[PDB]
């Protein structure tokens, strides 16, 4: 990794230009990213012990599967071109809704990365859809491993919407990363947010228990913003989502067995 000093990383984000339409494309996990520049590598810099972990786990974890991290001072990562799969599944600044073919592709892709983190003996702890990047070809790329470790702890973190519920409870286990997992493939389904005030059910995992006691279906659920949905690779993901949403951790599939039916699937 190239080590860079704070006054280069100003002059390629423009005096850390905080103005959007500048150069600030917005927050994550505890820091701004802005926009800039390495010659023509167009970069995210991360304006923040803590970003002492990433480039721990950065260092041996390379994969294409997840984001690569350039150099530091701030974080410097290669510019993902089509931001975060949160933000293309709102189509966010007008961005076209994205084909069931390519949601197909991206859940593989993050099933992958899950998996390469999970052989290397580590746990993401914030696996959700704005930690899901794409780049120029829509390949998804696993980011934020701020929180990542390689048990039980005080300090409960994540973000909720999306946590196990032994997770919520202290514990640390690859199984709470699959339990999210569950979550974002409903996100690619569904096309909704996680979490929604203005909703019932609220939360998108309930919709889990509403399928299970028949109040609905999943076909009522399918994003209406794709054509190329069909029924049978759709009821595929959504068992895969499904089995991984189990309230027992250990009736949950490991990693392997994720990839492996979402391969089935196509
Ligand atoms: C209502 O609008 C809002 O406020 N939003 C909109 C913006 N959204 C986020 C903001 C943070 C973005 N992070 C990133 N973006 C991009 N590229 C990119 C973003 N957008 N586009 C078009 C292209 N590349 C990278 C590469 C590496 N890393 C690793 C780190 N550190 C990134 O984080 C990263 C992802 C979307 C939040 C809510």
């Amino acid at each position: 990794f190239h080590s860079f000093s704070f006054y280069e990383l100003k002059n390629v984000t423009n005096n850390f230009d905080e103005r959007p339409i500048g150069n600030k494309m917005g927050e994550g996990g505890f820091g701004v990213v802005y926009k800039g520049y390495v010659n023509n590598t167009t970069v995210a810099v991360k304006k923040l012990q803590q970003f002492d972990q990433e480039i721990k786990v950065m260092a041996k974890c390379q994969h294409e599967n997840l984001v690569e991290l350039l150099g530091f001072s701030c974080l410097v990562y290669v510019y993902m071109p089509n931001g975060s799969l949160l933000d293309r599944l709102s189509c966010l600044d007008g961005t076209p809704p994205l084909s069931w073919h390519m949601r197909c592709k991206i859940a593989q892709g993050a099933a992958n990365g899950i998996n390469f983190l999970h052989e290397n003996h580590h746990i993401h702890r914030d696996i959700k859809s704005a930690n899901i990047l794409l780049d120029e070809a829509f390949t998804a790329k696993i980011s934020d491993f701020g929180l990542a470790r390689a048990v039980m702890t005080s300090r409960i973190v994540g973000t909720t919407a999306y946590m196990a519920p032994e997770a919520l409870r202290g514990e640390i286990t690859p199984k709470s990363d699959i339990y999210s997992f569950g979550v974002v493939l409903l996100e690619i389904i569904t096309g909704l947010p996680a979490v929604d005030e203005h909703r019932e059910p609220q939360l998108l995992l309930d919709i889990k228990e509403e399928i299970e006691d028949e109040e609905k279906t999943i076909e009522d659920y399918i994003d209406k913003k794709m054509n190329d949905a069909d029924s049978t690779s759709v009821e595929a993901m959504y068992s895969v989502a499904s089995q991984c949403l189990h309230e027992k951790k250990n009736k949950r599939p490991d990693i392997k067995k994720v990839q492996q039916l979402l391969q089935e699937m196509t």
